[PDB]
């Protein structure tokens, strides 16, 4: 195997096998890195300015890069596995026009990640 690379994943509605409304805001694929004996994923979101916070498996995002022009950011999370489901949280805050009409949105959600990374890279 390889201790770094890309991995496919999907974001599911919490504790279901259904695609989350959140899923479109997550760029695919992510990357993974194994370092200091631990496993990490590096996930890029779009509409970054709408997503005020993220955590996975109880760990808050560590923002490693931002692209202000594309309204994207890349966040690193420690994970217990590269293949399988891990619950996470996302905070969303929107206050701007949608189709010309003011829209406001302020929610904190649970989500379930399904990671489809390699099975031969252990912690
Ligand atoms: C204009 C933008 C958006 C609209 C109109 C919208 C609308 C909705 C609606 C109607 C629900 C169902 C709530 C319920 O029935 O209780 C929902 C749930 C949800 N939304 Fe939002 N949403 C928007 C943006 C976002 C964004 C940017 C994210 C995250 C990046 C997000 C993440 C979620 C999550 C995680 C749920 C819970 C159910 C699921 O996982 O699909 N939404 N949204
Ligand atoms: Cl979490
Ligand atoms: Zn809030
Ligand atoms: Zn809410």
């Amino acid at each position: 195997g390889s201790d770094s690379g890309t991995l496919n994943y999907e974001v599911y509605k919490y504790n279901t096998n259904d695609t989350s409304i959140a899923n479109d805001y997550f760029n695919k694929p992510a990357k993974y890195i194994k370092k200091n004996g631990k496993l990490y994923v590096q996930i890029t979101v779009n509409h970054s300015h709408w997503i005020t916070g993220m955590s996975i498996e109880g760990h808050k995002e560590n923002i490693i890069s931002k692209n202000t022009a594309k309204d994207e950011r890349t966040s690193e999370f420690e994970v217990s596995k590269l293949n399988g489901k891990i619950d996470g949280k996302i905070d969303v805050y929107i206050d701007e026009k949608v189709n010309g009409k003011p829209f406001k949105y302020d929610h904190h959600y649970n989500i379930t990640y399904k990671f489809n990374g390699p099975t031969d890279v252990a912690g």
